[PDB]
């Protein structure tokens, strides 16, 4: 089969970059809405006997884009494609992954089921909120890591990285922080609400590393505790920058040295209203995974380099 | 089990009307959206061992209401309810029911499959675009009719109904038109585009009967053809009035005697900007079907009276 | 994989014609019945890793041919074939496609489910009664059209086709009629029972176009209404000619100029007892669809020519 | 729920007797055929919230009866019944239960899958050809035994039963023969083709016991071998008497003392043309099984008495 | 229906205690092994129309107990029970819940799938390793907490609990520790390998709280780090005490004040060879969940008291 | 794709022999157990886009080996292999294939279902206890025969085979012996318990042929009956030699001329403690089936030669 790369309405810029690294052109698909706000999908080329890849990120209008993804997957399945792969840099409803309330839903499993009945055979995603979402599917699921690119940014941009500290803004983020600290051979701390800090922090550069920042109610309160606790400068490094609601107003009025995110969510608009925001490119990692999945090579090689 | 009636964000007024006819109160559910525009559903009462009935219409913002419905169904299924029934007065994506294009989707079947994997056991809907959507499910599906209420309106409001004529604005609507005409003993006509009229029409009160009006393009060119053909006055009777886009601007600048719709879609806002719009209450037919499904009575009795 | 063409008991002549156009030979299968009237299927060649195509029409004795088809599909699936495609020129139980009665079945969906659990991956059919039966399956379904061959016959055989009129014998057949009329730039009419005619007809050659004729209770009554309404000669063009029951006795005692059908159902025996019956060959359209599905070409090209 | 007993076109008499033993009336269902030989099913009462039982035997026109059964099960399932039980005294396609040929089907598993996807929840059958057809299903399957009635008939009718012999006409029927012989405390023999006899037989009454007799090509050659081997009189006892093909011509021209069968298949017509045929009533056992399944009693009690 | 309580080979003592709180007798089931070490299950009562509950913990020989559970669930499903619930205090293969290696299995999802196809409808478990295993099922899953009983033990036994500290032996156990600290209004610490401690712990009683201890390689190294860091006495509180391999030899040769575990795994043999081990009874929490699930009461009430 | 041969813990010697006939090396997989006796599976090569074959026999610790098989199948399915085939020379739980008791399980169907949800696409086995287990799967199942190798052994080793007799130790084994007798043109006998013998036996060499011997409470008592009935010497030929429990002590204390088995179960340890045991190599038949399934050749050719 031949790679047929398709792009949804969300994050059109990343799909163009992945096409460039793969050395191909995006497929002909027109995705608009009808008068009554119903998704319209018009694929403009034959997907018969092809390896269709669709890039759709859980950003912007989550529900509008999610239905767009399911209609595109189902259209390519009935149009007699060979395999259909959903490339989702940010997984929607990933924070609703367990039932710790009375009648709470598990919306991550509902989205997993809906992608399965549309007809997707493979899933490629980056830095899932819970790694266990891989078990919500009966199909192969790729969970790429942005950590090798995060480590590269720290070494080149922060000069004092050899004698810095790494801070976790939440109790559940200690797994991510401890892995990064060992790779840099530095110390680490942890911040818990209900604000308590456990770690030296004083008179050293502190880096806040999390997986996502929706409204930045965290990290911004964490930065105040870090500056009150003796740290000189504070850095914030994140993978998925949603920056919804106040968010930008909190970052613009905070004392972060820099806020660093990836390409998983469109950052072009947010970067106009915040000079602290910096972006790490991940289109190289996504293009390599699509390349190796198509050719039947080892994706495990990606978890050994940048 | 006990009836537990829930209402989604869409069409809150009909759910209250159905609750009054059933003589109960709506269940405690809070449906908001998070900062990143993700649906939040919080059921505030035990649904364990209950007959849950969720009323959600495919109107307004379709994709956000549809994802609202699936989260509510899945939450009630995992919360150990006895049965879950989706009451959907207007079915979303009902116009995409076949594949007559190159790589077209069938989004009616995708929506059908999503309701199945959420965990719905029964579907109650009214006046489907295609009756064959009943076969898109492997569960019982109820297809109610607004025709008995349509015929009741004609007999009381139009005085010349004994010598009127029903006009079909399209070629695919001849099934509805001929059934109505035979039930009234009056003649019928038909209008086809690419605009042609077959039927007397001249010096007679013409009634345009269709199942739906989205942008009212068809019921506007048809009305102009009817007034140019000799009909004194033109009436339009519809079941699902979406009235999206121009729609209202076309109805206000038209020569309809009246435009008549049902409760399936909220008409309170549209009736302010158009005096030609009239509403037929259908909350009694929905309440009776919910009542009879719970009590194990014959729903076929509904198709013999009003 | 290699095409392996198999033929069921029904319509052996079309399978031979399709084999000739494809330039191959029919596979070795022996289908008889045991003493207790149970279907016996004996495939006499290896189907391992092959693209199996089974041609079975819903004609003759429906239930014995339908069980024949399911046994053949299941035998080829367990025999490790690559893909199995059911080519069904006339779909059985296509008229039971909805539930508009008290405890009516939907037998079109039951037959759809049986073909799925036998192991079919693709369905190729022509001129379904309802196009929505495509959504009764979760697999690709091809719905071919006999209209390009219908229009070709009219142009060469009826000399007055430039000033003729197409008549719909029922209210639900107005979709086929209006599409044909626009493609010929001529007018159209419509006949409804409970018998009333709308259209000129008078002093014009009327053509009755329908999708199928089982007992010819319709068209035969329509022709009488057309001859009493001023039409000179009446033609009838149909896709699936079952001609069961009286049928032939009604056609022989009618005033049709000609009755025209296709190859979907065996017409060799019926043509002996009726001289008005003419046949349109469709073995080229079926062979092209089989050829293009195997080669991964565009079947949409078939809906642009003859 | 309430028992709703339905009867298919096959074996109306057994259904009437089962209704009599249960003290109820058969449900209102009309099952005829259309002009093109398609099954028509018209249930004439509400099955909503009921325990529907359908009695259909695999006899006569096997395929038409099987389609009838599937259509009835699906109609009762979609019509919102509580449970649907298929009571099948003789299972169709039970002899095709394994793949011992090149591309042979396993039609028993296909029938099992079709019954599963129609919507049946329970299966009640008597004396399956292979007991593993119980494992062909994912639902409960009852396999009743006619052996107690066979033993009762042997005791009351044959006077010399205390010093008789029991003969198996095939190598695969040695299990039934050994079980019956042990229950009667008599000896046993076996007959194999490719005819060889292993047993005394000489100067004693020999009883041929099998599970079914389709064409009676066996048992007749077995009877000739037994009469040539020194046995005085030969009896034949069977469970399912199909008697298709020559069958009756072979029994009338044979030297059986009596041929004894059960009610699983209609026997009145065959009993008209053969004086040797005798029938054992099994309606009591089926009625008891239905009664105990409805009331949630122990069906295992039936395998301890008559 | 009626509660039918069944017990597997593993942890026979807890099943007896749960039966006593529910005020009933355990069901009659004999579970032995054949000569070739295959599980034999012999239920000695009618489960027809009953609410069957089976108590089986993932301890001892995991694979023999897991196959025992599936055979009991499947036997009770085919025996026409009403509902089947698996009560699993310790879930097997809970630590293999994600794919973070080259070709790693996710054996938690395989066990989830094998419980689904056996026929279980509900799962009751306590303190899952990952809460997300709830989403590995499409059925309701109860995740009980042993924390309220853990808090009761600390207050009753440790006198210095008002000025103690809670220590996490791993980076991933920070979620449990921070929640317990807030409930007691005390401080907390964290220990990470690759052994580094963050927190005071000097001159105060330190409590190590985890979810399970398999070989006690952790907690034993953590205790050495705590005692050399200035802590006075060290306590270890765990939920699932496996104590496999050396385990006991490490606890007997350590400086724990006490090792406290729950009833999820049999502890009677371990406490003979270790005086430091203490058991917390949870048979009241399991009995209440079983009682409330059967009666259709709120299980959420259990997460507000002891 | 490429053949990737994997071996489980059970029967490492047969896998090596099959690898040699196929001319390849076994795949890199390490299978051990954790401290708490849970299966660990670590594949050391890329199975991506490969035809994976796993050889695992139902011997030794059945439950440990069965869970090992499912973990290996599921790991290779999620690792994006092309096809996964389970080669099982001896099928676990094959004797529990029907429900002839009150609440008996059918554990052969449970094992079939667990192999289906792990992700296996093909099953290769030898001499199933019941041939109908092929219908317990919805996937192709190969049922190889050891009979051609059994016939070869008799002709080469037993000199009196031309005037010998074949004895079946059970009523259910008459199918095997009658087929073997016809291929040798010799006589046959049968032994039934509740011990009675039918057949000459006297003054001739008797061969006892069965499918398996677990504990030899079967042939051993049959051999005693044969020697007291006049047979000169007794041979025992079996396919699956389990030899569990007493087994060997009964064979060592019996009067068998020889006990002959196959490679389906490891025999190396048994032949140390029994000189009567002889082994027939079947690694050539398994290698040919694996070779032909991969290459898409006819497996039916194997049932015409050795
Ligand atoms: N899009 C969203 N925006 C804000 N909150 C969300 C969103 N989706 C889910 N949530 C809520 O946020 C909570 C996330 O909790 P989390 O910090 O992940 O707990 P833990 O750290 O124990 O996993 C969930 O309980 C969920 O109810
Ligand atoms: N550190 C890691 N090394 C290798 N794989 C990892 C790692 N972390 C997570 N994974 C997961 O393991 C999977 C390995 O991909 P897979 O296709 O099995 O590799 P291969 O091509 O060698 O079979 C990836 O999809 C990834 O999600
Ligand atoms: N004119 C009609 N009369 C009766 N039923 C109809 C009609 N039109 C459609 N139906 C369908 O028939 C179904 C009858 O409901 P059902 O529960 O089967 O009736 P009962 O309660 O008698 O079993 C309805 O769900 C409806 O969708
Ligand atoms: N007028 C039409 N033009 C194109 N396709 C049509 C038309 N009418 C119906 N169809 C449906 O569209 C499908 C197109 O086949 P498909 O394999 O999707 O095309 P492609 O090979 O270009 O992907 C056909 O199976 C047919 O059923
Ligand atoms: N001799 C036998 N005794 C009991 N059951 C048998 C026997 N032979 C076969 N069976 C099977 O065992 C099943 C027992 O039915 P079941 O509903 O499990 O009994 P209970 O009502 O006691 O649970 C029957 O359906 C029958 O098919
Ligand atoms: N703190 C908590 N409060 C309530 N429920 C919780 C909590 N933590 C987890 N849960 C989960 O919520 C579920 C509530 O059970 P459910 O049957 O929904 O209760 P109800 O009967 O009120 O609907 C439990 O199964 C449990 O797994
Ligand atoms: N005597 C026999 N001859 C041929 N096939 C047999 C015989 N006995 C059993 N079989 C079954 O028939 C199957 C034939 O395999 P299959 O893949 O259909 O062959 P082919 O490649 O010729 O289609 C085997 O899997 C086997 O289980
Ligand atoms: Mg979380
Ligand atoms: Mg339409
Ligand atoms: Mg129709
Ligand atoms: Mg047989
Ligand atoms: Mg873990
Ligand atoms: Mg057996």
């Amino acid at each position: 089969p031949n790679i047929v790369l398709f792009s949804g309405s969300s994050h059109q810029d990343l799909s163009q970059r992945v096409a460039d690294r793969l050395g191909l052109e995006l497929g002909k698909v027109v995705t608009k809405k009808f008068s009554n706000q119903e998704t319209s999908v018009e694929i403009g080329e034959s997907v018969r006997g092809e390896d269709v890849y669709i890039i759709q990120s859980g950003c912007g209008e989550i529900n509008d884009n999610l239905m767009e993804l399911l209609i595109m997957i189902n259209a390519c399945k009935i149009a007699s494609s060979s395999r259909v792969t959903a490339v989702i840099p940010c997984f929607p409803y990933a924070r609703q992954d367990k039932k710790d309330k009375s009648r709470a839903p598990i919306s991550a499993k509902l989205v997993a089921n809906m992608l399965s009945v549309a007809g997707a055979d493979h899933i490629i995603t980056m830095d899932l909120h819970a790694s266990q979402i891989q078990g919500f599917f009966d199909i192969p699921v790729d969970n790429l890591y942005a950590e090798p690119a995060v480590l590269q940014w720290i070494r080149e941009n922060i000069a004092e990285w050899k004698n810095c500290i790494i801070v976790s803004p939440d109790a559940g983020g200690a797994k991510r922080v401890t892995s990064i600290a060992d790779r840099l051979n530095v110390e680490f701390a942890l911040i818990h609400k209900e604000m308590v800090l456990v770690g030296d922090v004083k008179d050293r550069v502190a880096i806040l590393v999390d997986d996502m920042a929706d409204t930045c109610g965290t990290i911004c309160h964490a930065a105040d505790k870090l500056l009150s606790a003796g740290a000189t400068k504070v850095y914030a490094i994140l993978t998925h920058g949603i920056f919804s609601g106040p968010a930008i107003s909190r970052i613009n009025n905070a004392a972060f040295e820099a806020v660093v995110v990836t390409n998983t969510i469109p950052q072009e608009d947010k970067m106009k209203h915040c000079t602290k925001i910096q972006v790490i490119d991940i289109s190289m990692i996504l293009a390599e995974a699509i390349r190796r999945t198509h050719n039947g090579e080892s994706v495990s090689y990606l978890f050994s380099h940048v």
